[PDB]
């Protein structure tokens, strides 16, 4: 019983976090085989963030002018390119502890663990939902950039998100492992800021179907509702419309519990009209929703307590 | 910035957790030198566990009565005693990944990550504090048992918690690492629940400070308390006394942002009078209860947000 947001076991990840040094500015990166991978902007000073040219500012650097370290180890940096936003230096000495891994980008709604580190030590990890408008609300101080977000598949690493730049409401941006960022966002000093977000309403419904696993049906009603009449609701409360695949999605979860997807969206639709009366829901007093439906399969019994 | 529930990096942890099978019961064990750390009531079948005598029942035990597996390798046990609520398993092999590391009793309203582990192999983690009534609310299923609390000092696994039983409301209990209890609770099947509990006074206050860091005065007013006149006010809310060494505490917190801890008081006790009026600290629609001033300290910038 309970339910807490959880991350990933971080080990696995730990063993692959170095630090990158270019003239003044230090930051972390990723040790992956014979590849050290970081934010580009660690070649930029207080100046050039403003208005940088990467290809120009990349160009005046060698071999030599970056600096990698490995715990006490200083790696010997051989190759370097340019991938998107990101820095790949290649390093004359391949990870020992290189897990098998992927890289993936993310879609909204998703889940994934930060390991927030400084000057390539980790120092927390926790959970963290990819927000429908591509920012996370991480906890990041300076020197965090560089840091990743990851799932853990069996033995294998997912990278999902390097830690790039926090914006003016305190939310964080970033870029999958290829150097893309998620959202409209660059590296660089902008007025940039976030768009308006929506709440995730699949992860609202999967933590709903959660509750009632772990032994809560207060919520639940007599009624049921189809997709169109929710939808109206969703977007008088700024919720994400509810699609047919969504639907689809939860049908697991569905069939665990006896409830039917329709019938929990009516419960949802008489939550968000009529409050949740001074109770709770697995502790919390509002809708949490930054558990995805994989999220409550991997953390709830397979059994319900009915 | 930012502020989120975090856990201590769990590899170093990872590396000491093990499988302990003794009959037809499997548990986690923890696995420091040459030592197997793991739950007595791995020695017990279902009907034991109603009225467990274990100096009996361990009497009848070999080395050879416990299967201990690190991965795909066994471990020979060469030697086996009880303390307190533990078994110690001598083992042929010593841990070539023990960390350094302490073992600690933590006092209530103090946190500490949990490595959630299911048949030696760590699935979660995530952060709890020790509640005034000596229960921790996890997140635990079956086979869960044996999975251990910790904190990390630099270098240094500070291990403070043994997982042994889910309580009747949901929450969970366990011991030390040398086997005592936290709370009046025992290893075998009773009517034992959980006393009341109250709210960790000192960790509301430490999270005012931090949202004061994080640049939000919303809360604050023109009024300062005694403790006294706080105390009473506390208890009508069920929230624990306010002591003169809890004001200490806060010292630091309170010299960072420049609000005086009987000034902050009077901000709780205006929360806890008025409610929050729609309005969020942290993120958070509730006065949370769950980070000490040492996680504060931890997590926030050292410079507030004026």
């Amino acid at each position: 019983s309970g339910f807490r947001k959880m991350a990933f076991p971080s080990g696995k990840v730990e063993g692959c976090m170095v630090q990158v040094t270019c003239g003044t500015t230090t930051l972390n990166g990723l040790w992956l085989d014979d590849t050290v991978y970081c934010p580009r902007h660690v070649i930029c000073t207080a100046e050039d963030m403003l208005n940088p040219n990467y290809e120009d500012l990349l160009i005046r650097k060698s071999n030599h002018s970056f600096l990698v370290q490995a715990g006490n180890v200083q790696l010997r940096v051989i190759g370097h390119s340019m991938q998107n936003c990101l820095l790949r230096l290649k390093v004359d000495t391949s990870n020992p502890k290189t897990p098998k891994y992927k890289f993936v980008r993310i879609q909204p709604g998703q889940t994934f663990s930060v390991l927030a580190c400084y000057n390539g030590s980790p120092s927390g990890v926790y959970q963290c939902a990819m927000r429908p408008n591509h920012t996370i609300k991480g906890s990041f101080l300076n020197g965090s950039c560089g840091s990743v977000g990851f799932n853990i598949d069996y033995d294998c690493v997912s990278f999902c998100y390097m830690h790039h730049m926090e914006l003016p409401t305190g939310v964080h941006a970033g870029t999958d492992l290829e150097g893309k960022f998620y959202g409209p966002f660059v590296d660089r000093q902008t007025a940039q800021a976030a768009g308006t977000d929506t709440t995730i309403t699949l992860n609202v419904l999967a933590w709903l179907y959660a509750a009632v696993i772990n032994g809560d049906r207060w919520f639940l009603n007599r009624f049921t509702t189809t997709l169109n009449d929710f939808n109206l609701v969703a977007m008088k409360y700024n919720y994400e419309p509810l699609t047919q695949d969504h639907v689809d999605i939860l049908g697991p979860l569905s069939a665990q519990t006896g409830i039917a997807v329709l019938d929990m969206c009516a419960a949802l639709k008489e939550l968000l009209q009529n409050g949740m009366n001074g109770r709770t829901i697995l502790g919390s007093t509002i809708l949490e929703d930054e558990f995805t439906p994989f999220d409550v399969v991997r953390q709830c019994s397979g059994v319900t307590f009915q």
